[PDB]
């Protein structure tokens, strides 16, 4: 329960609240303190991890879900695993990779998509799950190199033995830096579950792409950078977005060293079949967990 965590040091702020690292019983915690405009969210998330009661070594380890009302007002607080190495997108920043640090992150990002998107069936089965707003920012990095996923607001969710789908009811629209070109037209099929997984294996090329940029090949390495750095500014708008991926069906630029290192040729492919302007010709999560086992 919240009363009994000490807020110890705020790691993050934004649109979405805050997040701190907190101390229970002399341990660290993280807490999400969602913003007033982000309530929805909060709702969504306590139904995965509470009804559902999502847990996989590659999503973030739910631990609690409370309310706490403090300076006359009240708060909803999402109480996790704390992974002092920060976000993907933090971690980048400050630390470049070899061939298996590299594949270790790529390979635990399918993995954890791969057991979202899956139905398991029978007594309590949980349904399929599409997340909807992947991104480096909310991808952790654990102590042992791999990754696990989180910010979970936005997920929809699908049961075939019913076949009825489950979008909720939430305003919050996915980081436009990283909308797929479907979204950015308005074509997207928003009655056909699909339509959201085709979604989040787009995202993940991008992710791909911010990872093995920093992956270290004959002595040379990028710096990081965001999707699109070059041609859309800061808290680009959806207009700008749309310019871009739709109307010059730019994708992110693969450096030429790349072609002289087997690994980074190989991600570089898999990339590209990320990207399809035509979503039905990606790649599964289940596809590409396949193939990233396969790369060495
Ligand atoms: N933008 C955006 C959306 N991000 C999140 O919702 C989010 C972000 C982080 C965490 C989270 C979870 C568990 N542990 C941690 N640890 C953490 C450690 C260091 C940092 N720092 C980043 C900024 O500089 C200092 C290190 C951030 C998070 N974060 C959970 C949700």
């Amino acid at each position: 329960v919240a009363r009994d965590i000490t807020l110890l040091e705020c790691v993050g702020k934004g649109r979405y609240g805050e997040v701190w690292r907190g101390s229970w019983q002399g341990e660290n915690v993280a807490v999400k303190i969602f913003s007033s405009r982000d309530e929805k969210s909060w709702f969504r998330e306590t139904e995965l991890y509470n009804t559902v009661m999502l847990r996989h070594e590659n999503i973030l380890g739910f631990i609690a879900s409370d309310m706490t009302s403090r300076h006359s007002s009240t708060q909803l607080w999402l109480i996790t695993h704390y992974h002092e190495m920060g976000s993907l997108y933090d971690y980048l920043q400050l630390t470049t990779l070899d061939t298996v640090s590299c594949l270790r992150i790529v390979l635990s990002i399918a993995s954890g998509l791969a057991h979202l998107h899956i139905e398991i069936f029978g007594t309590q089965g949980k349904p399929a799950i599409a997340h909807r707003d992947l991104k480096s920012k909310n991808i952790l990095v654990k102590k042992n190199g791999q990754c696990c996923i989180a910010d979970l607001g936005l997920a929809v969710m699908h049961s075939q033995s019913t076949n009825q789908l489950d979008v909720g009811n939430n305003p919050r629209v996915g980081t436009k830096r990283y909308m797929a070109p479907e979204v950015l037209d308005e074509t997207i099929q928003v009655d056909c579950f699909d339509s959201y997984k085709r979604v989040d294996i787009w995202a993940f090329g991008l992710v791909l792409w911010e990872v093995a940029r920093r992956m270290v090949s004959n002595g040379i390495v990028e710096d990081y950078k965001p999707p699109f750095y070059d041609v859309v500014p800061n808290d680009p708008s959806f207009e700008d977005m749309r310019k871009v991926v739709c109307v010059d069906q730019q994708r992110p630029n693969i450096p030429n060293r790349w072609f002289s290192d087997p690994t980074l040729t190989s991600l570089a492919k898999l990339m590209k079949e990320c990207w399809y302007q035509n979503p039905s010709a990606r790649l599964t999560a289940l596809r590409i967990k396949k193939t990233l086992t396969k790369i060495d």
